[PDB]
């Protein structure tokens, strides 16, 4: 897999953000159009993919007789979702096209990941991933707004992981993020709220993780404080460390480093500050190009022509795609059509896999009236 990118990143063309944001101080940024040079060659379905860069934590979890330690490893997996945002604090990803998909099949870590863009008004992304040790799925929409100085990220939705060999159902919240000084010199991100991890199927244990807010320069910057309590509210295991750096079991008589962020690629800054994991998800190999629907994001031109350094071709493709989506919003609006997304179905207000993607790839070369062209 390719540890480079066929062009370098725009180091900055963020004068644009100045007028575009201080002219939108309360507005849902999903509703505000922006020049493509402010994007990054990834989208929100792949950014949900990122949440499994450390999936192997789960690969250890279900392999432990102790429930509480399984919780501990889960809490580590949960926090690790935020680690990638330390270096990529600002940049917005591509808003997925309605109906778009993304597929990543990793034999390496042994999971199969698929994702679809299921609604555009509002923007909802649905992801499902299958592994022998866990199934990981969720459903999110972002309420991003820019106040005077800092930019807010508000994920809405919950995250579900099950461990079969133990029948474990872990469910926890996403949490808020202010990016302070997103226009000023040093963008520093900060996470707000409490993550609560519940086992639905196990009453024994529940986990609370808190983000310590501290002045940017404190020695407690980016600190976390976690506990795994029993039913009675008494503390069992404590987690400590920093959410971009390292997490630890223990804290008392003994301790262990349960998680460590991978190190960044060599001179990562010149390629949008991606993790190695990130550089590997809009990279397209020869053998897979004959196995996936034409709605996978690697096909998306403006994305690829930005990965390529062609600002003009990207800016062109992008307006083409967007006005096409207006036309089809309107085409199924006049036919009073409630669009239904392809391999996710809505239940109780969550988009879960209907159970069709993996097996509809199971047989080679699905060219079976590949449902609408998007580019």
């Amino acid at each position: 897999r390719r540890t480079s990118l066929p062009a370098p990143s725009p180091s900055s063309s963020n004068i644009s953000l100045w007028n575009i944001l201080r002219n939108n101080i309360g507005k849902d940024l999903s509703k505000v159009a922006m020049p493509v040079e402010l994007n990054e060659p990834l989208n929100t379905l792949q950014r949900l993919c990122e949440e499994l860069e450390y999936s192997e934590l789960l690969d250890k979890a279900a392999q432990i007789p102790s429930p509480l330690e399984r919780m501990v490893y889960v809490a580590a997996f949960a926090i690790s979702a935020y680690a990638s945002s330390y270096y990529r604090a600002g940049s917005k990803p591509f808003n997925p096209v309605l109906g778009e998909t993304y597929e990543c099949i990793r034999e390496d870590k042994g999971f199969q990941f698929f994702s679809e863009q299921v609604s555009h008004h509002p923007p909802i992304s649905a992801c499902h991933a299958e592994s022998r040790n866990f199934v990981f799925w969720q459903d999110v929409r972002w309420k991003n707004k820019f106040w005077g100085k800092s930019m807010e990220i508000v994920p809405i939705g919950t995250t579900h992981v099950t461990l079969p060999v133990f029948g474990d159902h872990f469910e926890w919240n996403k949490v808020t993020s202010c990016i302070h000084n997103i226009l000023s010199g040093q963008r520093w991100i900060e996470h707000y709220g409490e993550i609560v991890i519940k086992n639905l199927h196990d009453d024994s244990c529940y986990c609370k993780v808190n983000f310590i807010k501290a002045k940017y320069w404190s020695t407690n910057a980016h600190e976390i404080e976690g506990t795994v309590f029993d039913r009675s509210g008494k503390a069992v295991h404590r987690l400590f460390g920093k959410w971009h750096e390292s997490i630890y079991c223990g804290g008392g008589s003994s301790s262990a480093c349960v998680w460590r962020a991978n190190p960044m690629p060599k001179g990562y800054e010149q390629y949008y500050s991606f993790t190695q994991f990130a550089l590997e998800l809009n990279e397209m190999d020869p053998s897979s190009k004959s196995l996936l629907p034409p709605t996978d994001t690697r096909f998306r031109p403006d994305q690829r022509f930005l990965e390529e350094g062609n600002l003009e071709e990207a800016e062109i493709q992008k307006q083409r795609i967007e006005q096409l989506q207006r036309e089809r919003r309107r085409v199924l609006e006049e036919n009073h059509v409630e669009h239904q997304p392809r391999f996710f179905r809505k239940s109780d207000g969550s988009w879960v896999s209907n159970g069709t993607y993996l097996e509809l790839r199971k047989d080679l070369g699905f060219s079976k009236l590949d449902h609408p062209v998007l580019w």
